[PDB]
């Protein structure tokens, strides 16, 4: 019982892209085209940006789901630990155990699969101005890659579906994600193994 993620570009030429923001000791998010991962922040905001060939239909909708990278991992679902769940960081439109929130959008929806009681986030595809090249969606990580009792330093990934008004696939793309102290350190550090 696994979420696919397979990359598809689809009929609307859907692309991942990213800030270009180094690995100065300051930098609060950061990504690794070498690594395909995102290292960013606790609490932080992690912009993700959506490039298409063709304008998707209005009523599309963009979900972002955790799953652990590991595949004797796959099965569990990626949650946040106890401590966090507990916390009181809540905006009021997040539930308390999802890990991945959006902030700064009114329509934001949250859900657990009734079936696979996996948590995921959703909003509604907003196209570019007719003056940029893509769409941001500002994500927030809400719990520690080191958290005990959580991820548990277990590497995860992010999976980015397209889906129309009726929740059918339209794209799909993925990358691995770090959250911790000091991303601009720890991607410097993993890409000097190269
Ligand atoms: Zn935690």
């Amino acid at each position: 019982s696994v979420p696919s993620q397979k990359t598809y570009q689809g009929s609307y030429g859907f692309r991942l892209g990213f800030l270009h923001s180094g690995t100065a000791k300051s930098v609060t998010c950061t990504y690794s085209p070498a690594l395909n991962k995102m290292f960013c922040q606790l609490a932080k905001t992690c912009p993700v940006q959506l490039w298409v060939d063709s304008t998707p239909p209005p009523g599309t909708r963009v979900r972002a789901m955790a799953i652990y990278k590991q595949s004797q991992h796959m099965t569990e679902v990626v949650r946040r630990c106890p401590h966090h769940e507990r916390c009181s960081d809540s905006d009021g439109l997040a539930p308390p155990q999802h890990l991945i929130r959006v902030e700064g959008n009114l329509r934001v929806e949250y859900l657990d699969d009734r079936n696979t009681f996996r948590h995921s986030v959703v909003v509604p595809y907003e196209p570019p101005e007719v003056g940029s090249d893509c769409t941001t969606i500002h994500y927030k990580y809400m719990c520690n890659s080191s958290c005990m009792g959580g991820m548990n330093r277990r590497p995860i990934l992010t999976i980015i579906t397209l889906e129309d008004s009726s929740g059918n696939l339209l794209g799909r793309n993925s990358f691995e994600v770090r959250v911790c102290a000091c991303p601009g350190r720890d991607r410097r550090t993993e890409e000097e193994n190269l």
